[PDB]
């Protein structure tokens, strides 16, 4: 099964984390953490701060390479580079609303592509991906050489968009505080 | 080949069967069992009251666990936790003209989805569900929350209708002995 | 796993069934089909008589072809004739003591041959067998051939003995009422 | 690669054969051969009358069972008893023009079937099928019990028609020496 | 590799635990986790107290099924119950020096059982075993009997010792804080 | 992942190659032979004369068999001849602009064929082909014959064209030093 | 089953071939050629003379490649330019006593080298091998290079030779009319 | 076969290199890439000075991570964070006789372990050895830590040494000049 052969990852990132704020009495990342467990064995936290708190939740933190690249790229290379798995799925922790059917349907739309991200019909979500490890050194190379944009890389890799247009809301991104209170039950 | 990859399951049920009453001779229950039989080589039976009828036709009895869960949901987790397979077909026991193709058209319209039900063109049946075992977990949890609706937990694992529309009639529910009667040969 | 990819059978046999006789309060043929079920999700009975009684344990029965072929060699060629597995362990009805490592071992110690039986350390047991359905049409040529030879053919089809003289008196075959009591508890 | 995972056969038929007359210079049942050998490594003849003369350019007789069942279906049962492999592409021996893309397109349409046919855009040709072994079990008890209509038993084991309805005039049957005139170069 | 296929599990137990108790400054069960990580991606704890204390680390805890079942086999129950994995390499929190290549060796010796576990020169160690999901029904239905003793489960299952014999004191077993000083830099 | 699983072919060429020109800087093989080496690990050039410049960025050179058949057919076979994969994506020297997709969306088009080749909306490109070896045999009696089509060759080994309609001028070739410029930036 | 994976070749050989003389009425090749289709499907005779006779009994012939290289080399080399399959188990025309067993033992045996051939306790019989596909292009090169020693050839390509003592009088070769009559019945 | 599926490496190594200086007339160097090469299909050259002169023989270079690492193990790393394998077999520039069973025989005594060395009778060549990439992180988190040693980390990583004890000077490393001419032709 899908389950035990993609490594989950929660984009947990930069360099407090927005994603720590409640929804629903819910830190927002744990939401998107637990949506990638109940489809996924192996969920894992990219994280560079608060490290204690995402770990006591009971998952493992990776924290970025010393290389020290910019963005959520550099957040994928260093997970590639510290898990062994062969396909991760990475998705930001601010998207909270994200489908029990996301790894099933990132995959069978892959058309044999090493990387595929979401489009949700209005606009492109390069970092809920599904990656394969193969791409690691591109990614490197990419990132070596100082670039930084995430869908460029992501089609310089031979990836595509996968369309989510049909799952209402499931990709609404808690930008900040107010947005959170359009959400709040 | 799926004949010898997925286990077959009648769901005869709860805690006489209307399914041991005979159409054209032969039980409701055993009109599904030979349907599955005929696209399975490993078929078992999941009752908890007339086990010796349904071992009497040489299938092996699955018995309800003993956490006294509620409905079909119960049943399904039952022999994901008695069987050793990886994929099980269930139906229940009084949908009798189930089509030589269920197994191969759920099985190929997965999508990489650990469920999938079938919907008739006019409504769904979702105990008549291809199900991954690597959703057991989640249905333990379901259950042990005290949660009893099946569609919402297919949901809820990722799982998704399967259209049978084209297969005409094939999915008749014999509620009774009245419904029976409008069908007797 | 091995459990879910070998097909047990009970060679119940011929043309009462001395395999009816219990041992300890259950039938010889049922301590070996319970050994099997142990180890092998999928367990079928070849029986030619008292087919009621067999599938009243809840497991299928397959008939001898109607080809009228002699012996032990007749009832293999029947079940790979009327079974989709690629692979078979077959054992006779009289060896209640058959261990719990028995298909294991057989597999483990094919030296990827089609077929291997059991030699106990005295002698060669060649209807205790793990069988690949690949030599059913030399079977089948066997058998027309007018040949019944069980050991003759094992070899012929590339065939080794495998062997079990640690496993303390696992292959002791009651052969009659009188051996039975050597052994009732 | 397909090209080593699927016997073909040649249905050569019945209990001269018209198949052994020329178009342009080949046997028409050579046609059907050479065509298959173009996209399938092993390729044996289904004939009980001019053993000699298929076995001659180099391939594999198989006889029908001892059974004396009738028509296409004996042949399918006698191929898949006396050979090993796991899938057979069939096709009679008149059919001259079958098109070089056959197994492919059978096999990707497959859609998990164990069993698919042409449909040619105006008719089936169920003796063009590819097969599963499989349904052996399904196919033996079917002849058992005295039928023989192709299409019903492929219907039954859970098959379907593969539109080939863009491959212009592949599929003519050269029925008697009359249509061959219409076809000869 | 294996590190992808078999997943971890500390045996952190019963119904303050010693395993809690630090060696060279590090808790002993985390000894154990450490290593089990170090060979494997994907480790969780069985533990039913402190659960935070074991979550904290970053790893998933797995609480005792309600079913209350005794001992180490219950927690292997548990742990199949909720974990998706077809592999667990269970160990004991109080074995702090099991070795770098303990999943290796076990999975190369397992000669196709469905469990295998440690014997280290001088005694078995039931609890440090690789164990595959087959035998998940075989277990449940060994403890609801109210059968407890584990060796004879894994050898009822078909599982056999594996040699560690040439691995000096890596299978110590750290009974008290008595044997810990005997241990400590 | 299908970068580790087909081998990349510049086909250099012929009996100066035009494909040593520079565009943008970059001699035109090479556009070629970097956008092969993003998406497969494994690339070689078809190269029989200049060997030591193709040689000198780090490439495998193949030299033509010495059979000396004609055209781009001889190359293909004998790169099948000389490299032990599966699988093979060849390619012009002379297509620079080939997408970063080219081998995912060809190989997931293949619908079972064992050879695609692009067309890119206006016409066949049917030297960008992706090919198993298993054509291999049929190539050499078809070029044994004194056959260089390469179309109607690979429409005789099953194969047929895949849409690259909306990969905008990807498939330009440049023909000559005058083209060359209409595409310098 | 290795039954379906590996092409048994004959190599009936050079440039009557003693191979056509009966040993107990059946000629020597025969008794080769029988004893391969009794553990392998797909067998293939390489000759180049006497075509037609080893066609008639039901098999491809493979003629040797134009390229006019010297010894049994050769054969195999064409051999695998002629056939799709990864693995061939040749044999010499004049050995009529193989085994039953020999594929599956050098298949077992192999211990991961894409070469094996037999020593029969006293001497090497380097045309008796199990060849993968993978050494074809070295093949090639060596026989270009104008070498022609077998067993060189094959410990170049990582092979070994694999004991066959305990199988008396396996490996007899039939030099000559002399030495047949020391056989004949 | 195993030829398409181990990534081949020469350790060229450090931060004239001896592995220039010819053997024979062929580059040190050069005797380990064209072993490696006749084993495996894709070999690559991790070197840090004179790339030209290696990428001049058709090899691809890959350079040490800009980490800055120390030793052999630098080289490891930077080999997999660059190329996609999962598996790889390094050997150092200074081992000309290297045997042609090197590949097969790391692979067939794996015995399940991560990485494998050769150990010649008299002493470890821990880089000569046989690597999964799954020990990626490890090595990683290893280096980073400050710590350099090569066979501490095989061993951590649950790695063992295999004979090579038969190959008779297939491990004499050419440290100098003058021990290069103990072997000048
Ligand atoms: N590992 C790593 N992740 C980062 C870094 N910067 C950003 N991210 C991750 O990239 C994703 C986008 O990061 P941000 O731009 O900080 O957050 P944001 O407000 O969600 O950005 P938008 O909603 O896309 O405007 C998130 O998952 C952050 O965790 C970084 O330097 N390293
Ligand atoms: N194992 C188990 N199965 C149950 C239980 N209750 C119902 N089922 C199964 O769930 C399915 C629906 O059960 P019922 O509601 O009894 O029967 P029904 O009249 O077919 O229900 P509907 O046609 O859906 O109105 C059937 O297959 C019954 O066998 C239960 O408590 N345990
Ligand atoms: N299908 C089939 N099985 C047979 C037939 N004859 C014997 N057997 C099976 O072959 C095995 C040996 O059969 P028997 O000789 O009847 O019984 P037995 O007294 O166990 O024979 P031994 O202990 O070997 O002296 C048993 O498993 C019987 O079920 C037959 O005609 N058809
Ligand atoms: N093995 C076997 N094959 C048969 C038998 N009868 C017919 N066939 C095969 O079934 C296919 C149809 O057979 P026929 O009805 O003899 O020939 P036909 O004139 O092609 O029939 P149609 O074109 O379908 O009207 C052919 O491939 C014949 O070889 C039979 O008794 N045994
Ligand atoms: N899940 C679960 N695990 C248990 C239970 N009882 C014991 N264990 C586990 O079984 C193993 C042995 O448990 P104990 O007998 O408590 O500890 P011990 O002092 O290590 O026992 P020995 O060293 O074998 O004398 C340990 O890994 C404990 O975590 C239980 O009721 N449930
Ligand atoms: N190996 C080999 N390749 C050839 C031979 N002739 C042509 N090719 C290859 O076939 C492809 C077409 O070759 P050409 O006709 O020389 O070049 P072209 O001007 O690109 O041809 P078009 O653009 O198709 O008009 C190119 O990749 C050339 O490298 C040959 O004799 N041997
Ligand atoms: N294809 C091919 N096969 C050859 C050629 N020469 C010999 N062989 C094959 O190589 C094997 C040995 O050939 P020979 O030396 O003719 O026959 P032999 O008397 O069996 O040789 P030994 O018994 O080894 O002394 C046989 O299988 C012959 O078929 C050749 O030129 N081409
Ligand atoms: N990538 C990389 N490789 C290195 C480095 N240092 C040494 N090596 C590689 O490690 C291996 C041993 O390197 P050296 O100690 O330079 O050479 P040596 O004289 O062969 O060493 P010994 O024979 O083991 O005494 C060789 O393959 C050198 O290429 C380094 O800093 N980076
Ligand atoms: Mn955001
Ligand atoms: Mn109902
Ligand atoms: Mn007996
Ligand atoms: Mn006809
Ligand atoms: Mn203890
Ligand atoms: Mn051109
Ligand atoms: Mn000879
Ligand atoms: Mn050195
Ligand atoms: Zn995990
Ligand atoms: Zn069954
Ligand atoms: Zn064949
Ligand atoms: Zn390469």
């Amino acid at each position: 099964n899908l389950m035990t052969t993609i490594t989950g990852v929660v984009l947990a990132g930069g360099k407090v984390d927005k994603g720590l704020l409640e929804l629903n009495g819910k830190p927002l990342w744990q939401h998107v953490a637990d949506a990638l467990m109940t489809q996924l064995s192996h969920v894992v936290v990219n994280a560079n701060r608060h490290q204690e708190i995402y770990q006591a939740s009971g998952l493992k933190v990776i924290e970025d390479s010393l290389a020290d690249y910019p963005g959520p790229l550099a957040g994928m290379l260093s997970v590639m580079q510290q898990e062994a798995g062969e396909w991760f799925l990475f998705c930001p922790c601010d998207t909270p609303y994200i489908p029990p059917d996301l790894a099933a349907r990132l995959n069978h739309q892959r058309k044999d592509a090493p990387v595929v991200w979401v489009h949700d019909g209005e606009r492109d979500h390069p970092t809920i991906a599904l990656v394969n490890r193969a791409i690691e050194p591109l990614l490197l190379e990419y990132l070596q050489a100082g670039e930084r944009r995430v869908m460029v890389f992501m089609r310089l890799a031979g990836g595509h968009a996968v369309d989510f247009s049909d799952h209402k809301d499931a990709f609404v991104n808690v930008n900040t505080p107010e947005e959170l209170a359009r959400w709040q039950e």
